């Protein structure tokens, strides 16, 4: 979760 | 992984 990698920013889902 | 949860920095693993 947030930032990088996962549920949140950058990788995975949510944004970035 | 990453900054929030997880593996990497905030909460779970690694630092913060």
């Amino acid at each position: 979760f947030g930032a990088x990698a996962x549920v949140x920013w950058x990788w995975x889902w949510x944004w970035x």
